[PDB]
């Protein structure tokens, strides 16, 4: 066998990350990746249509200081998402263009629903700890309910039903029936709310990586040279004995003092343990699927959308629009111009069945209604990705969990099993689901064997981050207005 | 690399049933059992205290066919559970006897309350093909909303929601907001309906196979000899190459025409495939758990419940109660006295937490309540079996579907990939989640097979079964105002037509 300190699963940023740490404080480390590939949920392709296209994870922004640092030690620059024109809300086959991050309404009554909706998110959130959703006071009661039944008491107009779906469908690629209110509560809230999540300028959509996402993977394999083995999917990791020895799929034996395990908790599955798993562990990974998207990116000669005062970003609501979400992905120099669209949730897997060329033609024609521009029906290339077929992945963004399942099961999520420590974006408690929770899980996983070792004390396993100096992040803000007016049955209490 | 035409992955009932078959029908097959023991969720021990027990599957009955008929054949018989004396529903800390299958109620209101959730479960069935629940009209709108969601719509009196709430539990070890309406509605409508589903005399949990269970996986394995091969879990399917290549843990290759997958749909996770699955199983077989039972017995000198003209049945209400759910598991001969005790759902997970003599101790004190009887205090011996522990099931009795999934993942559960065709209880239409939706899905994709070869014809892939002779069905029937006794919703609407 190979023999080593500790034997990294997945190449994923957190597995990388992870590595990285453990290789930089002098321990000998492997990564076993499945594919021939590192970067997991982030894939940068490289043609010269595009220069580079981010296919998987992108965006990164204010208060995700982990993964700044990370990328800023490798060599990485940021650029701004482009938001400097309107935005447009699509509602009932007609463009809204608006400024600020929340799509406007003008009727009073529909006006306290949407404010009573975003406000009730985060109201709730205030009572979710980060660290233990599960010990929110009302963790039960919220955990047995679907965001579904949560925005059908909450919404009292169809206007902030459909914009509260497209929220949710937008966050964690799932329906509002799919998932736990506690769960996409807990969410929300461990993303800094409703504004920083949603927010492109002050948020989590503020910028992208130069040269590509999958640049952070990729430098840092470029760093540890062989000790990443592409095209070793594990199968097999057994604790019986002295030492952790781990096989993969090619035959090969890793024999190690510690594991990492820094794949999507379901795709624990996929690995053969010996002794069994506790009983937790073992129903917990069949318990927690990933949501279904596919993200598409449309070019164009210009980017056509700043001529009329649009920045491209569209917010479409309803059932016949194949995509829901887009942004600007022009190139900073006003190149490669681009719009990124996303297939959300059902659509996914309806729109699924199309040909390549078939959903271009549809993302064409919804964009030039939405854009009020024929320029959108002469695309000059395109790309796409549907991560629902990732036999590796399982799917995107994240893990959500479905009703019942955090209250139950949640704490088991970062329970070391014997030698194994587990990672991934989420075993996260900020920003978890994102590239900057996979850092921090890698390396919080890292320094609990480091702790493990007598290395570092007890109270280092768990690091605050400084803030970024180049995206610093400014204070979420709420007028009184905001705060204090009635929602809908609030105002009808009154009459 | 070992040949032969069909690999089967799984030795339960549904692999062992699909091997049969193939086997009879001339061709070389090879079972792939990951466990030292075929069986699966069948598991019958044997020790001197209790002579046999099924710690897994063990009920048998009425309009269950093809796992009678195939028992049958292989030697074994039946004998009836115990339902001679009086039941007992346990509700609000009080013991209430009763006879019939359905627990009584008083309360006019109750009454028409508990009449029409039965009714509506039904009625409600009856809109959901066997074979396509995705099919029926309201597919979508049922769905997307879990059994908690319904219940609390239906269910105008807390006493038929706790008893409602207690059935899908027992049903599907699982709670009410962990599952779909859609997918429970038709589990229960392809059983045969509430009434088939939840009856002992007359339903699912009519009898026993006298020596358990286990006996026919193992008497099948017997008849296959050398070509079951145990502890060997498969890792890799390859389907590149003209025949299919299937790789076991233990460093083992097998070459067949096809694969039979007899394993529960989520555990096809712990096997990587060649090329990748399609998207939509991709996805499927990281959305559908099986739920968590512990199945506990607890053995006295006697069988002292009868002397109280109690058979031994306690439906026990409510979150206090470690066990919801028990039936008499004493031998045909009288002797071997016990109670089969279910703790269900998230009890399971709780009071896993506790040790094995902690447990026998809560049972015992929680028996001698119900039964009002000092007696239950005095266990001689005790075993269990917890199968949310078990890595190769996954969980008991079977998968449930959480809200959204039946729709959008349910038509790939038996559609074939390339050279797979999928077994496994979970893709039966008739009893699935039993023993007897096992024989049907495996059977069924053994002559898929026999199909793919030219050996039958379309319309012979699809077999019914002649009814068993020795267990004759009783058909469901309602009485008049049973059909027609208005809802309470009915009744106040009836209330304000009349007042105007
Ligand atoms: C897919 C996606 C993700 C995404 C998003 C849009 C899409 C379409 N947008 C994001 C965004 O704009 N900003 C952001 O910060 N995140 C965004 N996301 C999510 C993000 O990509 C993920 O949160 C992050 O990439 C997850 O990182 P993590 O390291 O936790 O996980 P991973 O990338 O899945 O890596 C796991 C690796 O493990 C390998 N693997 C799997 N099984 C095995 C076995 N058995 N043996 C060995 N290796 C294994 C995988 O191949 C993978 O490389
Ligand atoms: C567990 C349980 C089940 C049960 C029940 C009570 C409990 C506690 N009560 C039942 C009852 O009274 N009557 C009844 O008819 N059913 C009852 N159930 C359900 C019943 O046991 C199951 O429906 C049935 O046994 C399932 O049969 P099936 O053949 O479909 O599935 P299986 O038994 O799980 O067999 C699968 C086999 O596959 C092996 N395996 C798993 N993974 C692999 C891999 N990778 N490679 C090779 N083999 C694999 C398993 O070890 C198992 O043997
Ligand atoms: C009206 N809707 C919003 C449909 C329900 C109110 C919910 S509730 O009355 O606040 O429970
Ligand atoms: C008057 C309110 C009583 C609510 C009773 N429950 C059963 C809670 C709901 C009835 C739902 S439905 O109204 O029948 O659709
Ligand atoms: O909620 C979001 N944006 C948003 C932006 C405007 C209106 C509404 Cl309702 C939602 C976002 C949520 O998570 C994301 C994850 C990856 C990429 C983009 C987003 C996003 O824009
Ligand atoms: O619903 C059931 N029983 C029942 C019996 C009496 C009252 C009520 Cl509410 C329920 C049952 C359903 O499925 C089963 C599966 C395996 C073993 C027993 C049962 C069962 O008794």
């Amino acid at each position: 066998s190979n023999k080593c300190d500790v034997v990294v699963v997945g190449g994923g940023i957190s597995g990388m990350a992870a590595a990285k740490l453990l290789h930089d404080s002098g321990l000998n480390v492997v990564v076993l990746e499945a594919r021939d590939r590192v970067g997991g949920r982030t894939y940068t392709l490289r043609n010269q249509k595009v220069k580079y296209v981010d296919l998987g994870g992108s965006y990164v922004g204010p208060t995700q200081n982990r993964i700044l640092r990370l990328a800023k030690e490798l060599g990485l620059e940021t650029y701004k998402v482009n938001e400097v024109e309107r935005l447009i809300h699509h509602v009932k086959g007609k463009s809204y263009p608006f400024r600020g991050p929340f799509p406007p309404v003008w009727n009073p009554i529909t006006y306290l629903d949407h404010n009573n909706f975003w406000r009730t998110m985060d109201d709730m959130g205030r009572e979710i700890p980060s660290d233990a959703p599960w010990k929110a006071p009302l963790a039960e009661e919220w955990d047995n309910m679907t965001m579904k039944e949560l925005l059908d008491k909450l919404c009292w107009t169809e206007s902030a039903k459909q914009l509260a779906t497209l929220f949710v469908n937008l966050c964690v690629t799932a329906e509002t029936h799919e998932v736990s209110a506690l769960w996409f509560l807990w969410y929300v809230k461990q993303c800094g709310g409703t504004t920083r999540i949603i927010s492109t300028t002050n948020g989590g959509q503020e910028r992208k990586f130069v040269g590509g996402s999958g640049q952070v993977s990729e430098r840092i394999m470029d760093l540890l040279g062989d000790r990443v083995k592409l095209e070793r999917p594990v199968i097999y990791i057994d604790q019986t004995r002295e030492n952790v020895l781990v096989e993969t799929l090619n035959h090969e034996m890793y024999e190690a003092k510690y594991v990492i395990s820094a794949i999507p908790p379901t795709l624990g599955m996929k690995i053969h343990f010996n002794p069994p798993l506790p009983m937790m562990r073992n129903q917990m990974i069949t318990r927690v699927p990933l949501g279904s998207v596919i993200k598409c990116i449309v070019y164009y000669k210009e980017p056509f959308w700043r001529k009329k005062d649009y920045c491209g970003t569209m917010i479409i609501d309803g059932e016949e629009a194949p995509v829901a979400y887009t942004l600007d992905d022009t190139k900073p120099e006003g190149n490669y111009a681009a719009i990124m669209g996303f297939i959300l949730a059902h659509k996914a897997r309806k729109l699924a069945r199309l040909t390549k060329e078939e959903r271009l033609k549809k993302l064409c024609e919804l964009y030039a209604k939405v854009l009020g521009s024929l320029e959108a029906l002469e695309p000059v290339h395109y790309e796409e990705k549907n991560w629902c077929e990732e036999q590796y992945s399982g799917g995107c963004y994240t893990t959500y969990f479905p009703p019942g399942i955090l209250t139950q099961y949640g704490r088991v999520l970062r329970q070391p099993v014997d030698r194994i420590y587990f990672a991934g974006t989420e075993t996260a408690t900020h920003w978890s689901g994102y590239m900057e929770g996979a850092v921090e899980a890698g390396e919080r996983a890292a320094r609990e064997i480091l702790h493990a070792m007598g290395k570092i004390p007890e109270d280092e396993i768990w690091q605050s981050e400084p803030e970024s100096v180049d995206v610093p992040a400014q204070p979420i803000t709420t007028t009184f207005l905001e705060r204090h007016l009635p929602s809908v049955p609030g105002l009808l209490r009154l009459i």
